[PDB]
């Protein structure tokens, strides 16, 4: 039995699947804890580790392969479901296995993506602090035609002090807020001005470690669902650019509230693809 988590059908992934769109020749690189790449309802196919002792394909934390379990949990007859289960899923290994990682780690990364021509890159991490590296890493990215999604960040709302992370800060990043099962915001969701869109982030059920599946709350879990959207919409329209993609999710998510605390509000890929 396939268990098909409440966040597929909020965002209407599993309309556009239905139209045969699954992001098959989309590469999709998680910069994370790395991923169980023996993990049954995943296929790694590639990836690099800048995390000293620790290779890509193993992951001793849970966090990255949770991430990529949102992503591309394969389709078939056990475990979960991604929103996007036919692209091609590519490990990169930026933090270690206490979930920490420091600039040129991840910037490694970020540019290892690059380099490697992957599609889309996803960052579910953040830091109170930036950095040039980094912003630079991001811009070039983007400018050579990559979607950078990112985490906003889990700091909530106390306040009215913008509590965004890095590198979802950053303009060519997509910074993501989360969303529980009834499209309410959820309350540890960072709050301000570069908030970009919202997906679902509480209670979120994916790929686990040691080939299981549990259920996780933060931003980091509604990132990926924005990555697989993104995804989708390259699968079914190749030959748009990055900021193409990233116009189709702002332009048609649903509207929730102020944009502070929202964004343009939750993402619909059936909209954003058509
Ligand atoms: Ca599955």
């Amino acid at each position: 039995a396939q268990t098909v988590p409440y966040g597929i059908p909020l965002i209407k992934a599993d309309k556009v699947q239905a139209q045969g769109f699954k992001g098959a020749n989309v590469k999709v690189a998680v910069l994370d804890t790395g991923i169980q790449a023996s993990h049954p309802d995943l296929n790694v196919v590639g990836g690099a580790s800048f995390v000293a002792g620790e290779a890509y394909n193993t992951d001793g934390n849970g966090h990255g392969t949770h991430v990529a379990g949102t992503v591309a949990a394969l389709d078939n007859t056990t475990g979960v479901l991604g929103v996007a289960p036919s692209v091609s899923l590519y490990a990169v290994k930026v933090l270690n296995s206490s979930g920490s990682g420091s600039y040129s780690g991840i910037v490694s990364g970020i540019e290892w993506a690059t380099t490697n021509g992957m599609d889309v890159i996803n960052m579910s991490l953040g830091g109170a602090s930036g950095s040039t590296a980094m912003k630079q890493a991001v811009d070039n990215a983007y400018a050579r035609g990559v979607v950078v999604v990112a985490a906003a960040g889990n700091s909530g709302n106390s306040g009215s002090t913008n509590t965004i992370g890095y590198p979802a800060k950053y303009d060519s990043v997509i910074a993501v807020g989360a969303v529980d099962s009834n499209s309410n915001r959820a309350s540890f969701s960072s709050v301000g001005a570069e908030l970009e869109v919202m997906a679902p982030g509480a209670g979120v059920y994916s790929t686990y470690p040691t080939n299981t599946y549990a259920t996780l709350n933060g931003t980091s879990m509604a990132s990926p669902h924005v990555a697989g959207a993104a995804a989708l919409i390259l699968s079914k329209h190749p030959n748009l650019s990055a900021s193409q993609v990233r116009n189709r999710l702002s332009s048609t998510a649903t509207y929730l509230g102020s944009s502070f605390y929202y964004g343009k509000g939750l993402i619909n890929v059936e909209a954003a693809a058509q």
